[PDB]
């Protein structure tokens, strides 16, 4: 059911990355094989409860060669599953990166906004392979809450307009992650384009809102999205 | 038998936050050699069930570099060193990094005198009836503006902070423990719930409040874990 | 070169360090690794254009540095994944590492005519230069402003470099949205003492202050070919 | 004794973390390690001062403190350089080190007569105390202050502590110049919870907001002698 | 013999602060081979007699996480690198973790000019003639408005920071490098001094003046050593 996990509310969406230490290559090269198919295996084993994405951020993050994107109906599973993970022969040998959770929730400023907006708000991305990732967390300073439920409404909008040029070429989604870390939210984007995706930030930069913005990145996750058995496939051989 | 709740909720008990983080090494162990460590740990931890109360949270998997932590209420820190020691001492604790470690006495109530009496009565319900609830923490400096306010500006930051988190008293679990001069921090709060999503709103309530702009830190880091008896956690590391 | 001038061309800067084990190997299988890259950088050298960086001695926690253009990250991302799997990349600590585009000039439009032709001269004919790499990120008031606003602010910048312009290369790189900086600057020069100048008179223009990151890290290094560096890596 | 009190005499906190490895070692081994080091500490008991605390279960990333008192840094380099040279001391990864001067009141004189005499009184009765360090880093505004300026500022600071001059003992180094904080305290009591009220207190006066760094880290410990710390790593 | 002096006085010379911290295998090594890798390193200094000036301070049990200091002057910022780079390949250096690395140019005076001609005669002292004194660098970057100041402004801002540092030319030798473009710094102070206690009194002037409020970062670190023979340094970690 990924259909259901990857849009629906109430769905936990937690970011889990991972960077490999030097002592695996240290083991030989049989033991690594069988390493990776233990791991295969036990996502392939949870593939029922939750859901299971993968991405290639070696060479393109800097202290990254491994990312997930789990989404799932309570954190407690999720949980399960990444404590196997790490514990596998594999795990074992990766030093755990950032980890962030969030949960997805209705949207709460787009009805304030005209009716011509939410129309161009009903496509979200393209039709795509591999796209690149980029994963961007968010903690809003403490004028951006004391606001009123208006003046946000009106900087959301102009952020909203700002982003309308690129809502085909770059696909989007918020995790609501305020309380379970450091952050306020999550930002997940999918994009075959990288310069317009950069030219969206910059774009983005400009408006009114982003002021606000106390903590933006840090990391700045950027990665190729891949089947998990080539990512592997990679630390064989 | 045992007024092992007195230290859960009593005043003048301090509370310690220590969580460790597990090395990779500790698979080159076998498998039985592991399991015997957890039988070292759970003896130590019964031996001490005299002179502490200590609780265990699973971290790993949703706190980043923590694997296991422990609340540890005692009537002098002494005893909870002793114990901590001793712990990381076990054939386990050798094979476990000291995450965070924080300290913070349980006091009675400072604000809640100058609040309307509907407001004291609320305040009575504490949680929920939960077993294996999520359990968060989450450490709190305020800054050199709220101390300088005086008792009477401070008890209305506090009457707003209450009026904010009202929908949530029967879903959350709270403790509030005053940690400043045993660490770099004036408070640990600490908060159990079924129901992370109502957490998560019960955050962003308090987001909007006056009293919130004042804390100079807000977590950094924000613990969260699953509350669960010590044997199924250790048990996990016995793979 | 058509990477290293045109526009929509990605500009790539990984750092490395190597570990303390590497020299618990034998002789013969430091030089044997060395020839693994070397000829992995010429597998790649069609898709893609690789410079090498001897960073060690000059900055800290730093041996080497690739500056690798491609016209897409995906290709970079390969050859970067490929270099740290060779027997010498599996004893390399992934240091820093940046992307940006190199993007058609948006500011030099609206300068004195005068200015535009002076800009054309870039650097000078020097082999095995010192090379400097310093990220910024602007702050939110730099984009709050308007065009002409930043268009004079960058000619202000323009003009207090005129007197580098011969001594000293430049290539900038527009990497928002692929990390957690704006610019990636990229520096050539044999007098170094110059360019400590330039960033001296760059400091006190308005633009300036509006660099919430400048540096951090700052990375200096001498321009080499990918052989002599390896060679320090085969004693 | 003579050093703990009088002026000029430097004073220096060295904290130190064992490592995992250290218990891969052999029971004896370890024994013999540790009576290495109680011989180098009694070696140099003459020349300089050293107190231990123990830090493990209390301070984060911290087993083990020592307070070293040396009328020159010199001795307290030679020393510490030493007892990470022995056996054990090979096996402790360095945590912080502060070093501050203990000088004459600076401030002092210029509070009321009966102030003066209340501040005579320094400490408790008590055995194996708690120990707690505190590093301080003042603002630029706080020395751009004049004399008479701050002297209200320290003597609306010492009011605020007189009702736990009894309960807790206390010390002052002056730090600027030997690292990256201006002053280092140093508290013994036998209850942290008067502790707690004494910083709780102090929070409220003026001068605090003055602190550019305040802890990071606050290091809480025991005191107790080196011998039964030292124990704990021989089982 | 050796004009050495040209490095250490001479405009246009650049000037590197390289530290190092010692592997914890590097006692794994037996006793003999320890100082034949002493040797080897006191060799290959020699061995660059001629083109660079080396120098060498005990950081261990003074500085945080460091142990060595080389203070490496050359006239081409190549050479330091190439050094440097042999060093770190000896037998001893591939048991070093490379610590904190800055460079800066040694440059005339720019505002010493502008002062009054009895303060311009005071500044001919330098330092006292001592050996085996401590020695402290700190790196130190402007902020924003210190270079939006006019020249006449900073004057006066930097005859201040003179003024308050007269009382101590005596006892406290001196250098300025100018790192702005090679490094997160602009400036690279240091010290010599036998006195601490008097370099401590220094600092707390300096920061009563006006200039000091616009050091954006001050120390970090702050690194204090002993100055002694490369020799004696190395003698150290063979026994
Ligand atoms: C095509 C691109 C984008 C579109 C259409 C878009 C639109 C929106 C909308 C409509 C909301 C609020 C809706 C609601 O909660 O009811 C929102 C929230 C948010 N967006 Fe975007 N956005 C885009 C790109 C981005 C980018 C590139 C970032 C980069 C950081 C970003 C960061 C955020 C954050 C942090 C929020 C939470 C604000 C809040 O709800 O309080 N978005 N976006
Ligand atoms: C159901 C949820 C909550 C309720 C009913 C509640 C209520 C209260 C009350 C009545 C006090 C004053 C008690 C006293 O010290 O006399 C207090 C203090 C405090 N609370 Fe909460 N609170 C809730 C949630 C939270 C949360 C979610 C946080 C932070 C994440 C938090 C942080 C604090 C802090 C730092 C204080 C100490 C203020 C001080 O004594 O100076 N509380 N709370
Ligand atoms: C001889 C030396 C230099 C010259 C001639 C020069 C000239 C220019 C020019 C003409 C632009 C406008 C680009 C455009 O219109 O898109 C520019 C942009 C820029 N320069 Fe430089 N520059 C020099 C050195 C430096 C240095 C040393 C730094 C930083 C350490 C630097 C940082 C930047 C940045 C961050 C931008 C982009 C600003 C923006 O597009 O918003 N430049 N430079
Ligand atoms: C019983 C408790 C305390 C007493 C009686 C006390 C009293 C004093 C006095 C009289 C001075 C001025 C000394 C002089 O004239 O040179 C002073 C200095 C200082 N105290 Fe305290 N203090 C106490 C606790 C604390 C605590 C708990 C802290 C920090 C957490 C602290 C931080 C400082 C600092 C940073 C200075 C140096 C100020 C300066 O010289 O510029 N003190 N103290
Ligand atoms: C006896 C001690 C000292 C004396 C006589 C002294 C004197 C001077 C003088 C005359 C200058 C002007 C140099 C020029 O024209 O370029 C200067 C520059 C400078 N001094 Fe000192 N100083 C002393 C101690 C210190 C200390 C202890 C520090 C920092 C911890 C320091 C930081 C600096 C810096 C950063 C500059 C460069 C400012 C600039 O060129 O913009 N000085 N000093
Ligand atoms: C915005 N997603
Ligand atoms: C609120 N504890
Ligand atoms: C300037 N590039
Ligand atoms: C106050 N020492
Ligand atoms: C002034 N050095």
């Amino acid at each position: 059911d990924r259909e259901k996990l990857l849009t629906e509310s109430g769905v936990y969406g937690t970011f889990a990355t991972f960077q490999m230490d030097h002592d695996w290559w240290d083991l030989p090269g049989e033991s690594r094989v069988i390493s990776v198919a233990e791991v295969k295996g036990l996502v392939e084993q949870w593939s029922g409860k939750i859901l299971v994405e993968s991405y290639l951020l070696r060479g393109l993050s800097d202290h990254a060669d491994l990312m997930f994107r789990v989404h799932a109906r309570t954190l407690s599973d999720t949980q399960q599953f990444l404590s196997a993970f790490m514990g596998t022969r594999l795990g074992r040998h990766l030093t755990s990166g950032g980890l962030l959770h969030g949960v997805s929730k209705k949207p709460t400023y787009v009805a304030g906004f005209p009716e011509s907006m939410k129309t161009e708000l009903q496509v979200n991305g393209e039709s795509g392979s591999r796209p690149y990732a980029i994963v961007i967390p968010i903690k809003k300073d403490a004028e951006f809450w004391a606001l009123d439920q208006e003046a946000r409404t009106a900087l959301m909008q102009e952020h909203t307009q700002a982003a309308l040029p690129y809502l085909k070429t770059v696909k989007r989604k918020l995790y609501h992650s305020t309380g379970l870390d450091d952050v306020d939210f999550i930002t997940y984007f999918e994009t075959e384009r990288l310069e317009d995706f950069h030219n969206l930030v910059r774009a983005l930069q400009q408006v009114k809102e982003f002021r606000h913005n106390r903590r933006f990145g840090h990391p700045t996750l950027l990665g190729t999205m891949s089947p998990l058995d080539e990512i592997l496939e990679k630390f064989a051989q």
